[PDB]
């Protein structure tokens, strides 16, 4: 079954969607899903609604909600930074533990590129009550990537202008001051639990190697990687689409069903 | 304000977004707006949120759904035809006159790309009880565009696949073969209320001289077309996005709020 879902704090409202299973009814895992930059809980060719509906079939619930600036929630995204989007993040963690649906056991994270690095923020914010993380080409390198472009034209832009077209989007330098002061590495250090990083090695937004950085600066033993040949960013084929939902299915599965 | 909404019909859930002026008294101009092929009722760079929005602020409330097969809605995009579209087209119609806050006097359609072919057919049908169309890049010769698309290498790949992956998409011989039957020139001529078309001249999805055509041979002298130069085809810039927006409510503001 899916329901929209609203959150509404600070004056601001976050629009969502919420699945459960509909032939186990009773407490159930769940798993909450972050959209990436200039994304939303849709996500690319549907595939966060594709994986909620894959999730439900093996009896996980799911929600995913636009972040504040985005979609169908709230705001505009010149009111959007990174840390706004943390925020938004625990205030949806929240929603979940609320629900009488929800077994506040076996609750998990999954977030896409910027939505991978507030997954692992998060995560170890609450290493303690978050039992599985999935990353879909994590972000991690986001201030770099970031700070990249303000030195070739934000910065020269912004200066003038105080933001800059991104394309339909308008990019204020709030968001570049805010990220500019982030290290996503280091806020994911020290997360135990099981962790799942699925990447395409012919990504053009999150370069296939920030994984391997991953691997090793952030997580030990307990993360696994699931590598996607020739895959682009957003895994945008058929196969490379359903390659990524059945591993993270699956790795739920094991992670938050069994005992 | 803005609230989910939910259709149903035949067993299937449409799923969309609902926007009404706050608290002006009584019953309110509506528009409906349908989203393109392979997007969803957010629409690129939240475009259809922001119109949705814009339509508030001047007291004309609106409905975005996801089609059938798209989004948040129920079913895969295998199942969906151009006709299915059509049929969930109808059903939002229908939703939006039985909402105690419609004037039904005052209902305006809103479509891009192939969300905008069908709004042209859909105006013509209910020509007597629609108010004004808007038309954003419509692509009224998505016959021959997929035609095209179809002989060259659909066949062989259709037969042993019944569909072909046109990018984390399964665009199924169903549509291809029930789009082939269509002619939404013809369809779509007849209807005799305003008309705006807004199409950029860069557009690479539905190119600039289909405007030529409809304004040629579809509508009078009751159809105008807004010109956006340059811009790409669902106006992904700041001011392109601004202009379509501006005119698109300037024009339903005169069409929908007085007369
Ligand atoms: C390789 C992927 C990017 C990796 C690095 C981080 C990028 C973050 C944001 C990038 C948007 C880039 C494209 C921005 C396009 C703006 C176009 C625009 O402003 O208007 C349209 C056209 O240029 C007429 O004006
Ligand atoms: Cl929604």
């Amino acid at each position: 079954m899916q329901k929209a879902v609203e959150i509404t704090y600070n004056g601001k409202t976050l629009r969502g969607m919420m699945h459960l299973p509909d032939d186990v009814k009773g407490k159930v895992p769940m798993v909450i899903m972050f959209h990436g930059f200039t994304g939303n809980k849709v996500e690319s060719h549907f595939i966060f609604v594709k994986m909620s509906r894959a999730l439900e079939k093996v009896g996980i619930g799911s929600v995913r909600f636009d972040f504040y600036g985005s979609g169908e929630s709230d705001g505009d995204f010149s009111e959007m930074t990174f840390s706004s989007e943390l925020e938004d993040a625990r205030q949806i963690l929240k929603f979940v533990k609320e629900q009488p649906t929800t077994d506040p056991e076996r609750i998990g994270l999954l977030g896409l590129s910027m939505g991978g690095a507030i997954a692992g923020i998060v995560a170890r914010e609450y290493k303690d009550e978050i039992k599985a993380l999935v990353l879909w080409a994590p972000a991690f390198n986001m201030p770099e990537l970031i700070m990249n472009e303000s030195v070739k034209q934000y910065g020269a832009i912004m200066e003038q202008l105080g933001f800059v077209d991104i394309g339909g989007h308008k990019l204020s330098k709030d968001f570049v001051e805010d990220i500019s002061k982030l290290n996503i590495f280091e806020l994911s250090k020290g997360y135990d639990k099981k962790v799942l990083i699925v990447h395409g090695t012919n990504d053009e937004a999150v370069e296939y190697k920030v994984s391997d950085r991953i691997l090793k600066e952030v997580y030990g033993d307990n993360a696994t990687r699931v590598t996607i040949e020739n895959a682009d960013h957003t895994f945008k084929s058929l196969e490379w689409e359903k390659k990524a939902i059945e591993e993270s299915v699956e790795f739920f599965k094991k992670e938050l069903l069994k005992g």
